[PDB]
């Protein structure tokens, strides 16, 4: 079921490079748009991924980028997914031409929050939630991408909490100090993502290094309010950053809060 015949693919344009190498845009059976990850040799724990691919193909939600299948009878193996015409959320936010209204920004947060509440319902962690790992389709809908894939990355610079690629700025204190990953580390990262959205893609803690950020966070300092966020929006993002993990909300609660502010604003 998971298995796609690579002969059914027509490759058309390069989309860029990520943690597992090049990704292309193409067509499946002459007709259907798809993105195709061509997994770089040595970048991925391929046999582990392939077993997990079966669980991932049952994750289906309108705000999650859909996995369509894998091509495994070969090397490089390919991962085939839904295509998102406007690319990564971070770069979309940084394009000032969009002149976003705050109602649009809140809708992006709600899109992600729906996807994350679905994952939480399935006890599945993203592990690398950030605007760089959300994608935007041709209707301006945001969807969460590459959830779970951090587990198969072979690169020590990405996996170590002191690596140059580790997502320090998206991590709660208990992840930085003890590697304690949970639903509540996704919640923390979601707060940082809302902050990214409302800051139009500024880097979190933009004047600090990763090392200084970790120390700031441990002393209890936080990101402060983006100019575009109302007080009510800021309360929601700030709630994700409680020092104590069990005092942070769930994605179900966060969704309820976002819907309430949409109605008020
Ligand atoms: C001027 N611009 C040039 C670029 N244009 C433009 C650009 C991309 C698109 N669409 C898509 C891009 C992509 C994509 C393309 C390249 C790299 C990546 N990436 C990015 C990050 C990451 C992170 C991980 C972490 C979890 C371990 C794993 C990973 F595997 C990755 C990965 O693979 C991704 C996202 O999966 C995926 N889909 C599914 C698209 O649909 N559409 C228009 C926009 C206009």
């Amino acid at each position: 079921s998971w298995e796609i015949d690579p002969k059914d693919l027509t490759f058309l344009k390069e989309l860029g490079t990520g943690q597992f190498g090049v990704v292309k845009y193409g067509k499946w059976r002459g007709q259907y748009d798809v993105a195709i990850k061509m997994i770089k040799e040595g970048s991925m724990s391929e046999d582990e991924f392939i077993e997990e691919a079966k669980v991932m193909m049952n994750l289906s939600h309108e705000k999650l980028v859909q996995l369509y299948g894998v091509c495994t009878k070969q090397r490089p193996i390919f991962i085939i997914t839904e295509y998102m015409a406007n690319g990564c959320l971070l770069n979309y936010l940084r394009e000032m031409r969009h002149r976003f209204q705050t109602q649009q920004l809140l809708e992006m947060c709600k899109d992600v929050c729906e996807a994350m509440e679905y994952l939480e319902s399935k006890q599945f962690l993203h592990r690398d939630l950030a605007a760089r790992n959300c994608l935007v389709n041709d209707q301006g809908v945001v969807k969460v991408s590459d959830f779970g894939l951090s587990r198969y990355v072979l690169d020590d610079e990405y996996t170590s909490s002191v690596g140059s690629k580790f997502p320090v700025r998206w991590s709660p204190p208990e992840v930085l100090m003890y590697s304690k990953f949970s639903s509540k580390s996704d919640i923390w990262a979601f707060g940082v993502l809302m902050w990214e959205i409302y800051s139009l893609g500024k880097m979190p803690y933009e004047r600090f290094t990763n090392s200084e950020t970790a120390e700031h966070i441990a002393q209890g300092l936080r990101l402060y309010r983006p100019h575009l966020a109302s007080e009510k929006v800021y309360t929601i993002m700030y709630s994700c950053w409680h020092e104590k993990a069990d005092e942070r909300p769930t994605f179900k609660i966060l969704l309820s809060n976002i819907l309430d502010v949409m109605d008020e604003e």
